[PDB]
DNA sequence: GAGGTTAACCGGTGGCAGCAGCTGACCACAACCGATTTTCTGACC
């Protein structure tokens, strides 16, 4: 999750709010998932951190909060 | 060589403002009348 974080630097905030948000997103994931689907955890996972680390980004970017759906019009 | 993955795109929810129709509060006014009260006039003769 270390190496999953890392390409999120320089976007608002520094690098170990990433790492936390990363570790809660490890938290969903290793609840989400099933030992039957014989999938590797790590490509399981990527998605869980990715998106946790977006939406995280999303919510603390900017001194004013702005709704995700503006947010995305604005990358946009 | 599609397997697995991936940003974005594409259904599918609950929140909210409108908003037109429905009260009743509340005023506009409008006369309108009602006691009061002067006070002038009006026959008694």
């Amino acid at each position: 999750v270390v190496s999953l974080a890392k390409r999120y630097t320089g976007r608002g905030m520094a690098f170990l709010d990433l790492i936390q948000e990363g570790n809660l997103g490890l938290i969903r994931a290793v609840e989400k998932f099933d030992y039957t689907k014989g999938y590797k955890f790590s490509t399981y996972a990527t998605w869980w951190i990715r998106q946790a680390i977006t939406r995280a980004m999303a919510d603390q970017a900017r001194t004013i909060r702005i709704p995700v759906h503006m947010v995305e019009v604005i990358n946009k």
